[PDB]
């Protein structure tokens, strides 16, 4: 007859005293259960797809029970008994792959394994039961152990071992040494109507029910029971299910990610319900059970429509399918209608929303195609494994807001957040934790299956493990991610009496500190001189208060900050004493060296402390430089001291230079300094991996061959450094590297940066040099990735201090060395005044030392030192430019004071453009910020007026620093917020501004219609200009339009026809016939330059991308409409700016006629032109006799054609034998002397425009 395998998946149903199907009650809980009353045979569990398993045959549970002894001191032991469990482990799978599909056969010793919960049936000998007194624990363990080997034997003695097992049969499981066989149990549990089922030797008859035979070739096919998501082949869209206006509808759901396919959530997931007959396993139908809701889908009231059903059983809810294979594109049809599926784009009060709409049409279409994505298990056991998240904090969280818990709840819900630790994080955290890092999918599967709202209505209403570790599963959800960071506001606070309880809730705020960064800092603001005085008067080892101080980063935190120290004078009542001056300290170090405990332990907590905070202190230097008095760091340790020079440095010395040198000198050099500059540059700058930056540490050993009060610090470190080259004749970076390699690493850098803030233009800095060579050559997988993260910063101070001197400070001197003669008496080296540019200059370095407390020197002397620069802005540019910059670098704080500009002003006064704008894009994502704050307010004055300054330069320059602008980061940010405020604004004639800092920017190589090819998407988004009944601004106009010519004037692809096209399309035309004149006349007083602007704009339309402008049928759509209208236009003058409209209508105008052959049908035209050319008045005809006669060439070439264009072109014959004969210009200006190449360009033009008349047309 019909027979079990090894493979096929059944149900069993116990036929003892208590009847059922067998089920856990999540992937939570890890118990077994029948549900008598969930269903019964012929009416089957309505979930019947948690009561479903797979007959596995017998697993091998020795050395992986054999590694479940972690007995052991031994690594190299461990990591052997594991690769035998995992290697095991996979002979597992191997093995159970052949075995497929046998005739099972009685007295064979299979497992049980569940498909929705993924763990196997196990019997746990060596304890009692739960529900029931002496039965042992029947539990789901996720691996098993040999506590899930079962006797699969025949009941009654129909049957008899030694046949092969028949579909049905009842049969009793028997485990094959834990010992009494399964049972279900007489016992409903405390919570749940479920009997616990469990070991004991009872008269249980299991039935056996199939529910798919072993033929389930996946995935590989689609059947019954799959989770799929249902992509869209046109409009590109995944379908989805939810409620809007308090109402469940489906829909497509659109995606701002630059990637469809990365749009996966756990709401597109759907159950595919093979549809049979009796409840079991291309053809037949199908139905969709949304899987996260319960609610089916179905087509009811287009003819029809898509929304879910919360019961699938309805004729509507069965489906036809049309091309079974996983990951099929299909076309799908509505059973019960006869209807095939269709996208719409009306969606469902929000400001630009996402839900589509999807309905049907009884007309199949080609292009409605879904893709039956099929989703991975584990991700349906993701959804899972979080699901009962949310319904268990939703009968916890609310049995304890109206109430009381028992514990027995307490117990597993503190076990519950910490299992979600491990879960968040991809498996890495739990506990004494090494790591702590994210997994995104999870985090996602959060904030939307509601475990995060569950949280926080768990919170409000002995808590040691509920809170805060409730606040650090939010400290691992929120990790770098944005979208779920935007809710902790209200919640940030409770961080504070979370705090409290435990400052777990700290681990939040600088997880927000950091990248919550700047916005961070200004809620806290005086609240933090009453949470740390607080948390020192309560938190006595004051953690809060120090990772706190770990916390501060940005310029702008140093202020509300410092309030805080004051606090600490009033508040130092550490009730303890520190003092010596250099013994008892001493002594107390003697004493903490002890690796004792309590007294030496606490040390470690107060020296931390100093370290950090006290050198805390960087270019607040003044504060730091006079909060850190007495000089001392003979016993240095962890990198403290490093970092408290620095907070004195800063008070000292904004050290700056310039770069050595400049002129062809460097180059000559370099060029002789060959590769060498190269080799270091890749790994540094690169070579962020250890392996790449390696290969040039070999290129490397080989080679072959008045500071006074600064100097006293000073060579106490050079002796030390040969201590680092001491200890360097020492290989190991062992453990001393630890310790050596972080003093060192506070050391290596901030050294990098002393050497260039110290040496000397003598022989001392590079002798120092030289024995620095022997310090920097005593010195040269696994858990060193963790570590190795820190190699790498050290590589870097390395490297650093190594190019800030190697590169830029090296080989200075070599150079005035050559100075001889040459030619002019030997002249060896033993701008006019340079020098009182220099120290008005150094004037400027002590401008760069003065500050604005200093109100006396602050405005009265320093003053307007612009005009010296303003007066050699003409001067070749000097070296000590970048010193230069010096001064420029610190007005980037702010700017209320009206005095800014006059001095900025001097900057501006610059000559030497290119190789600056160079260093000036230095603050590309600053200035980014200049043009975005700038632009929140333009359309105090010195930042937008500045900001576009910098821009016209960066503007007036090379193609190169046209690509450069390489404006991903960030042009479609600069252009969506600078538009964003500044296309509501627009300025009035005369002064007006969003016209050149926009205009500035497209200067394409100054025409034609080409290299913004960026210009098709950040000009793609964007909010359009006004149009119809009304008027609007003046200025930005004439800029609107010629800015869309840079945008999407391109010549290249096929748009540029739709798009000069789309929007104003030809109808723009009939509004330049009257009225704006009208909103130039209320624009401005110089009404007809806004007016006149308006028409080189409305005129130049044939100008950029004319070739493309064409593009596909462009003027076969408006051919005959535009010519007629143009007459419309016809006549004007007193025109210089409109004559470069004339001349931008000479270009407009030499833009209607050089591309036709069969479309023209008009009269007339030619002598309109001829008479226009004529009426001319004020400059001379050369550039409106090479636009005239640039006419007249450009006509006199066509020839049978305008003899179909008009009567006669005989005026014109005489024209062009006139603007081409002239005069010497045409009678004595006398300005041209390349006049053989302007004959002979002219005679080659003469000799290439006389091959083109004979093809006339
Ligand atoms: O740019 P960021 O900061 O990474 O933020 C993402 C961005 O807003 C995506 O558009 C959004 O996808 P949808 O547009 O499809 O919502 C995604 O949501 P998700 O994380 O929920 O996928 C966000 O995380």
């Amino acid at each position: 007859s019909s027979f079990l395998h090894i493979g096929d998946i059944c149900s069993l149903y116990a036929e003892g005293s208590t009847n059922g199907f067998i089920s856990t009650l999540g992937l939570v809980d890890d118990r077994c259960v029948v549900q008598p009353e969930a269903g019964d045979l012929n009416n089957p569990p309505k979930k019947f797809r948690d009561c479903l398993f797979k007959l596995c045959p017998m697993n091998r549970y020795s050395a992986q029970k054999q590694f479940w002894k972690a007995s052991t001191t031994d690594a190299v032991l461990l990591n052997k008994l594991h690769h035998a469990a995992d290697l095991e482990k996979k002979q597992n799978e191997t093995e159970n792959r052949k075995l497929l599909g046998t005739v099972i056969q009685y007295g064979n010793v299979i497992q049980l394994l569940h498909l929705k919960s993924n763990k196997y049936l196990t019997v746990n000998k060596r304890l009692p039961a739960l529900l029931e007194k002496n039965a042992m624990r029947v539990t789901l363990d996720e691996a098993g152990n040999e506590g899930s080997w079962f006797y699969i034997q025949p009941f009654y003695k129909l049957r008899s071992i030694g046949d092969s097992v028949v579909i049905g049969d009842k049969v009793v499981l028997n485990p094959v040494n834990a010992g009494q066989p399964l049972h279900a149990s007489s016992h409903q549990l405390v919570d749940n109507g479920c009997n616990e089922v469990n070991s004991v030797n009872c008269n249980t008859s299991w039935k056996i029910v199939l529910f798919m035979k072993w033929s389930d070739n996946k995935d590989d096919i689609l059947k019954g029971g799959d989770v799929v998501r249902l992509f869209h082949a046109e409009q590109e869209k995944f379908l989805t299910c939810d409620e809007h206006r308090k109402k469940q509808h489906v829909f497509l759901r659109t995606t701002g990610r630059q990637s469809a396919t990365s749009a996966t959530s756990s709401k597109a997931l759907w159950e595919v319900e093979v549809v049979q007959h009796d409840p079991c396993r291309w053809n037949s139908l199908f139905r969709f059970k949304h899987l996260a809701t319960g609610h089916y889908l179905a087509a009811e009231v287009m003819v029809y429509s898509l929304v879910s059903v919360p019961e699938g059983n309805d004729i509507s809810s069965i489906f036809e399918l049309d091309p079974v294979p996983r990951n099929s594109y299909v076309r799908l049809r509505h059973l019960c209608t006869n209807t095939w599926v269709h996208s719409t784009n009306i969606p469902i009060e929000e400001e630009k929303p996402v839900m589509l709409k999807i309905g049907t049409s009884p007309l199949k279409e080609d292009k409605e195609a879904f893709a039956i994505v099929p989703v991975s298990p584990a991700e349906v056991r993701d959804l899972d494994f979080a699901n009962d998240a949310s319904k268990v904090l939703g009968s916890i969280a609310g049995k304890l807001e109206k109430g009381t818990i028992t514990q027995n709840e307490r117990r597993s819900v503190t076990k519950l957040l910490e299992d979600l630790v491990y879960f968040v994080t991809g498996g890495t955290n739990s506990l004494e934790v090494v790591f702590s890092k994210p997994n995104r999918e999870r985090q996602k599967l959060m904030r939307e299956q509601n475990i995060l709202k569950q949280i926080f209505k768990l919170l409000q209403a002995p808590f040691r493990h509920i809170c805060r570790l409730c606040y650090r599963v939010l400290r691992h959800s929120q990790q770098d991610y944005r979208k779920n960071q935007e809710y902790i506001a209200k919640q940030f606070g409770f961080m504070q009496k979370q705090i409290g309880y435990d400052v777990l809730a700290e681990d939040t705020i600088t997880a927000l500190l950091h990248n919550n960064r700047k916005l961070l800092e200004k809620h806290i603001t005086a609240a933090e001189i009453d949470t740390f005085v607080s948390l020192v008067r309560k938190n006595r080892e004051p953690r809060f208060l120090d990772y706190l101080s770990d916390l501060c980063v940005s310029m702008n935190k140093s202020i509300p900050v410092t309030q805080e120290l004051i606090c600490k004078a009033v508040l130092n009542p550490t009730n303890a004493d520190i003092l010596i001056e250099t013994k008892l300290v001493l002594s107390r170090f003697e004493f903490e060296g002890v690796s004792t405990g309590e007294n030496a332990l606490e040390a470690g907590e107060d020296e931390e402390e100093v370290w950090l905070f006290w050198r805390d202190s960087n270019k607040e230097i003044r504060s730091k430089s006079v909060r850190e008095l007495a000089q001392d760091a003979k016993e240095g340790q962890k990198e403290d001291r490093d970092i408290l020079s620095y907070y004195r440095y800063q008070l000292n010395l904004f050290a700056r230079m310039c770069l050595d040198r400049q002129y062809l000198a460097i180059n000559e050099i370099s060029g002789q300094l060959d590769v060498d500059l190269i080799l270091r540059c890749m790994s540094d700058e690169n070579l962020p991996y250890d392996l790449r930056a390696s290969f040039c540490r070999l290129m490397l050993h080989m080679h072959v061959d008045s500071k006074d009060e600064i100097k006293e610090r000073f060579a106490q470190t050079m002796e030390f450094v040969e201590e680092y080259l001491r200890d360097v004749v020492c290989q190991r970076f062992p453990f001393s590297d630890k310790e050596k390699n972080k003093l060192t690493f506070e050391v290596v850098n901030l050294a990098r940066n002393l050497i260039y803030f110290g040496f000397y233009n003598f022989s001392d800095l590079l002798r120092l040099t030289k024995i620095l060579l022997a310090i920097l050559d005593c010195v040269h997988p696994e858990k060193e990735d963790i570590m190795v993260m820190d190699t790498k910063l050290k590589i870097i101070e390395i490297l650093q201090f190594i190019l800030n001197v190697r590169l830029d400070y090296r080989i200075s001197c070599l150079l005035c060395i050559f100075k001889r003669e040459f030619d002019e008496s030997n002249s060896q080296s033993s701008g006019a005044l340079d020098f009182e540019h220099i120290e008005e200059q150094a004037e400027g370095i002590f401008g760069g030392s003065e500050e604005n407390t200093p109100l006396d020197l602050d405005d009265h002397g320093g003053r307007t030192f612009l005009r010296v620069l303003l007066h050699l802005t003409m001067h070749d540019y000097p070296p000590l430019v970048s010193g230069a910059l010096q001064l420029l670098f610190r007005h980037f704080s702010q700017r209320q004071e009206v005095l800014q500009a006059f001095k900025q002003v001097q900057l501006l006064v610059t000559s030497q453009d290119v190789d600056n704008y160079k260093q000036i894009k230095q603050d590309l994502d600053q200035l980014r910020s200049i043009v975005e704050k700038s632009e929140l307010w333009v359309y105090v004055k010195e930042i937008l007026i500045r900001l576009s300054k910098l821009c016209v330069q960066e503007s007036a320059s090379v193609r190169k620093s046209r690509k450069q602008q390489q404006r991903l980061l960030r042009n479609m940010g600069a252009h969506a917020v600078v538009l964003e405020l500044l296309q509501i604004p627009y300025e009035k004639a005369e002064d007006t501004k969003m016209q050149e800092i926009m205009r500035l920017a497209h200067e394409f190589l100054q025409n034609f219609c080409a290299g913004n090819q960026q210009n098709q998407a950040l000009l793609h988004k964007h909010i359009n200009l006004f149009l119809n009944p009304g008027i609007l601004e003046a200025v930005t106009m004439q800029h609107i339009f010629m800015n869309n010519f840079q945008l999407c004037s391109e010549i290249n692809e096929r748009v540029v026809q739709h798009f000069v096209h789309c929007i104003e399309t030809h109808g723009r035309n009939v509004q330049y016939i009257k009225f704006l004149q009208t909103i130039v006349k209320a624009e401005g007083k110089f009404i007809k330059k806004c007016q006149d602007m308006v028409m080189a704009e409305l005129v130049n339309s044939g100008e950029d991308v004319l070739v493309f402008y064409n593009d596909r049928a462009s003027f076969q759509t408006l051919i005959q409409m535009m010519r007629s209208e143009r007459d419309r236009m016809d006549e004007n003058s007193p025109l210089m700016y409109h004559i470069h409209l004339v001349e931008l209508l000479a270009v407009c105008t030499e833009g209607k006629n050089v591309y036709t052959e069969i479309k023209c049908n008009s009269l007339l035209p030619l002598d309109d032109i001829v008479r226009v050319v004529t009426h001319e008045d004020c400059i001379p005809e050369v550039k409106i006799a090479y636009i005239n006669f640039l006419n007249h060439c450009y006509v006199d070439t066509e020839v049978e054609m305008k003899e179909i264009y008009t009567s006669n072109h005989m005026w014109k014959l005489f024209e062009n034998f006139l603007v081409d004969i002239c005069r010497a210009c045409n009678n004595t200006s006398d300005r041209k002397h390349a006049d053989s190449i302007l004959e002979k360009y002219v005679t080659e033009i003469v000799m290439s425009i006389v091959t083109t008349f004979f093809s006339s047309p």
